[PDB]
This record gives C-alpha cells, structure tokens and sequence, in this order.
C-alpha cells in the first residue's frame, strides 16, 4: 500500500504484448506495446517508469522477469527492490484481470480512432488514469496525492 | 495554469533526435529518442505524456509541429491547448539550451553503461528528475507538489 509500490502486468491483444505497470495504491498505470515480453524490454520499461515516478518496489509479473539478469540490472541501476508478484492476498489477481479486461474494452472503444495498436493503448492509459472513480478522485489524482503526502515528511 | 504548462524541446545527438517535454514550473522532464521529428511522433509523444500527467497547455517546439494536423489531432484528443513556444520571456530559451547541454552531459556520463542511445536517454531522464537542487527539492518532488497543491483548490 505504500507510495512506491508498483505491479507489473503483461496482457495480450492482436498477437502483441501490452506491458502495464500499476501503482498499486492508486490504480494509476503506464503501459507500452512490445513485440514480446523479454527481459530487455521489461528492464527498459522499468527504467522509464523509475525516471518518471519514485518507484521503490516492483512486484514482477512472472518468474522469468524476476530471474532475468537484465531486469535485475535495471532494478539495481534505478534503486528498485524487485519482488515476486505472488498474490498472497488472492483478490490482488482478480483486480489485475479486471483491469486487463477494462483496458482491452477501452482499446476496443478507441481502436477505430487509432491506426496503430500502440496509439489505442496510450488512449486507454489516458482514459483509465483520468476516470473519476465513485466528488470521486481519478487514479491520476490519487497517485499524486499519495506521493505528495509521502514527501511531507 | 502553471501546474499544467509543458514545453516541447527537440535536441540531436548521434544523428538521432531526442524529443523532450519539460514541465515548466518544476523542471521535470519526460524524453524519448525518435528517428526524426515528424508530426506523428510528436503527436504520439504528447498523447503518452497527457495520459501520465495533467497536461493543459503545451508550448510547441517549432512551427512545423505547431501546424501539424496530426499534432493538432492529438492535442484535441487529449484536451491540450497547443501554443507556440516563442520565448516571450528570453531567459526561457537559455534555460532550455542549458538543459539540453546538461542532458547531453549525463548522456555522455552513462553512455557506456547502455548498449542503445534510448537507454542512456532514459538514465539521463532519471538522473535529471531525481537530482536535488539542492533542504533542496528534486524536479520530481516539485512537479508532484505543484499538482497536488493544484488538486487541493
Ligand atoms: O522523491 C520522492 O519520493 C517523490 C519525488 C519524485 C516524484 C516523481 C519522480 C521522482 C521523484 O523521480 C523522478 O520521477
Ligand atoms: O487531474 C489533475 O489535475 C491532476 C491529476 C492527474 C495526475 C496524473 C494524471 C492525470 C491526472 O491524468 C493523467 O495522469
């Protein structure tokens, strides 16, 4: 639940991979399309993410990325504690499956407006992060308020 | 705004283009390497940026991107007001030249640790956003505080 905890989530669409990082406490996401989930892509995506948000802990999405020496190199470089993504509380997993289904639905709703899947995915990141949940807050609002509160201290 | 104002900046290294968005009030940046600055690339980069931060105004980096139909379509889609980037304030310009030189210096300092230019650029984005400047705050801390303060009004 802390401000720096993220979860990696890899889902498939149109024979391609969508890599998602979710900020567990807020539901805020960043996502990319990649031809396939290799250590190198995962490493690069974490590096990008950690340059943009204070990523302290990452729950890796599978044991291959947990093992990967490139992923471990990027976590070391960027000051990130790599953890497994084992859902010791089971509702965690249902939350992810639900987000994957939500995102693919958004992708479907914008698919026409975008020539490449990668554009549709960024439109879906946009809609997802701005959606007011519930005076309800968006995930965008939440992540910023969580990290600002954390900074003060 | 201020909280929502971003400036686009395009700089070259190794025959490649580095596209940068700077959050004016904090100095926080996001950046990408692209083969060349076209409207489509710039459009896609803005869509990614606006799905991640609440981007209200962008000062475009040149009149081609200002004019571009695709850039205008992305700005319309993501709710962004496009403006020219003319240094009405002249110190604005020198501020950017100095960041470009600073990013390039970081790039040179990490270039060895990275096979690809895109990796070195993301390392530089990381070092830039985390640097305390410095009881000194980082650009990452500033942008979060600026937007949190804004959400609480
Ligand atoms: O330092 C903190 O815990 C929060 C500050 C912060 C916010 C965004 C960042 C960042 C640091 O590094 C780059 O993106
Ligand atoms: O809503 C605001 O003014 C700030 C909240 C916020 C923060 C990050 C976001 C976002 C919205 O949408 C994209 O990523």
């Amino acid at each position: 639940s802390s401000p720096g905890i993220w979860q990696l989530d890899c889902t498939h669409l149109e024979g391609k991979v969508i890599l998602v990082a979710v900020h567990v406490a807020s539901g805020y996401i960043e996502a990319e399309v990649i031809p396939a989930e290799t250590g190198q892509e995962t490493a690069y995506f974490l590096l990008k993410l950690a340059g943009r948000w204070p990523v302290k802990t990452v729950h890796t999405d599978n044991g291959s990325n947990f093992t990967s020496t490139t992923v471990k190199a990027a976590c070391w470089w960027a000051g990130i504690k790599q953890e497994d993504g084992i859902p010791y509380n089971p509702q965690s997993q249902g939350v992810i499956e639900s987000m994957n289904k939500e995102l693919k639905k958004i992708i479907g709703q914008v698919r026409d407006q975008a020539e490449h899947l990668k554009t549709a995915v960024q439109m879906a990141v946009f809609i997802h992060n701005h959606k007011r949940k519930g005076g309800g807050y968006s995930a965008g609002e939440r992540i910023v308020d969580i990290i600002a509160t954390d900074i003060q201290t």
